[PDB]
């Protein structure tokens, strides 16, 4: 859910607030996304939603009634690595993995602040 996903950017990069630092960026952080991604940061994004399109189509994500922003999952954040559990169910297990492979992409690209708030023109 929006909440894990929020705690494992914070554990990468502690000095964010992800749910302002990520939101409204690119053409694909936040919610939806369209066209070429803008740079590298946009492009974790674009893969991210990629992952949560993936995991809508799984068998066992069809079989609960919360979505990938709502599906609570089990993680930690220790020393500032994430480790997704094996207490998570299926769907709940796809989900955490894509939300740490973009938490770890978002830490490793740069920050453009010019593509903060971008005209949807540009996507
Ligand atoms: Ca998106
Ligand atoms: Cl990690």
């Amino acid at each position: 859910a929006l909440w894990q996903f929020n705690g494992m950017i914070k554990c990468k990069i502690p000095s964010s607030e992800p749910l302002l630092d990520f939101n409204n960026y690119g053409c694909y952080c936040g919610l939806g996304g369209s066209g070429t991604p803008v740079d590298d940061l946009d492009r974790c994004c674009q893969t991210h939603d990629n992952c949560y399109m993936q995991a809508m189509k799984l068998d066992s994500c069809k079989v609960l009634v919360d979505n990938p922003y709502t599906n609570n999952y089990s993680y930690s954040c220790s020393n500032n690595e994430i480790t997704c559990s094996s207490e998570n169910n299926a769907c709940e297990a796809f989900i955490c993995n894509c939300d740490r492979n973009a938490a770890i992409c978002f830490s490793k690209v740069p920050y453009n602040k010019e593509h903060k708030n971008l005209d949807m023109k540009n996507c």
